[PDB]
DNA sequence: GGTAGACCTGG
DNA sequence: CAGGTCTAC
């Protein structure tokens, strides 16, 4: 009963609660959407993951979302971890006024977004972040997060283990950088972008001042953020436009992909004006992330997060 | 200065 | 061929 994840039934005195209704919250719709690849629903309608260093499992309900942490001596979320949930979830920001505002300036949202409530961004670790989609090239949702959970098993600290499942954190910046990790991710399947990870580490520490220049780009603008990590090796447009969206607190980020172009152009008839090519190309990618941008305003790229659960 | 192609591996 | 990036035309 003290062995294994845990579930609101099964061990209710360790549970603790904050209010958060599914209109501004759904599980099931953000946590394996393709944000973060790092929570898995053991049980039924429970998410397990590492949020803040320390693993977790989370459940909703009626108004209420659930949240257990294992650290001895167990006991429910305190008040602080709870808070670091709830900065995770980015709850201050209200999803009921931002669909109200997409809806009203957008008549196709206003439609689409009514069966799909509760999706939002994830305020996620820049690292992490970083790295996990340095790995989604050429891949989809069930590769990348392959590739990342064998690349924490192999270079993360262990933090505990529920049943057959061992924990552990987000690799560090030393831990990516050391020697022969290249190789190493190479027999973990990564393929060319083991390259990328091991370049990315060492450019950070060795040229742009660690840890630090990173984090720092939270306080910087988006255009500023999303051309210091251009300069990544194995970081484009698009895992930068992810990266600030993501991790930089840059919700008007729009990543363009092949996808998005279908959105585009099955549902408002999108056509690129300024780049004279017709299919997908740097200019036309701009352009159509320019065209989100005006028509949703500030959290473009919250709204295409909605989109994109909605055409699943 | 904008556009094919290779880089790993597997569904 | 794939939700990308990099580089030689
Ligand atoms: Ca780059």
């Amino acid at each position: 009963s003290e062995f294994g994840h845990r579930t609101l039934a099964s061990t209710p005195a360790l549970w603790a609660s904050i209010p958060c209704p599914r209109s501004e919250l759904r599980l099931d719709l953000v946590l394996p959407s393709g944000q973060s690849f790092r929570w898995r629903e053991q049980s039924p309608a429970h998410w397990s993951g590492v949020l803040a260093d320390q693993v977790w499992t989370l459940t909703q309900t009626e108004e209420q979302l659930h949240c257990t942490v294992y650290r001895s001596q167990a006991s429910r979320p305190t008040p602080d971890e709870l808070e670091a949930v709830r900065k995770y979830f980015q709850l201050d920001v209200t999803l009921a006024q931002l669909y109200h505002h997409w809806g009203s300036v957008d008549s196709h949202f206003q439609e689409v977004a009514q069966k799909f409530q509760g999706v939002r961004l994830l305020r996620q670790d820049p690292i992490e972040c970083l790295f996990s989609f340095i790995c989604s090239s050429c891949n989809n949702i069930a590769r990348i997060t392959g590739m990342v959970e064998r690349l924490c098993q192999a270079f993360g600290p262990r933090l505990i283990q529920l049943d057959d499942v061992t924990y552990h954190g987000f690799p560090s910046l030393q831990a990516l950088a050391g020697p022969e990790v290249e190789a190493h991710l190479r027999k973990l399947g990564l393929g060319y972008r083991a390259r990328y990870v091991s370049a990315s580490a060492r450019a950070i520490l060795e040229e742009q001042g660690g840890l630090a220049w990173l984090q720092q780009l939270r306080e910087s603008s988006y255009e500023e953020a999303h051309k210091a990590l251009c300069i990544l090796p194995g970081v484009g447009t698009k895992v930068a436009d992810c990266i600030c969206l993501m991790a930089l607190d840059k919700p008007q980020a729009v990543p363009v992909d092949v996808h998005m172009w279908h959105i585009a152009q099955r549902d408002y008839s999108w056509h690129p004006t300024t780049s004279q090519a017709k299919g997908p190309s740097p200019q036309t990618n701009k352009e159509l992330g320019n065209f989100f941008r005006s028509l949703w305003g500030p959290y473009a790229g919250w709204a295409q997060a909605v989109l994109f659960s909605a055409d699943l």
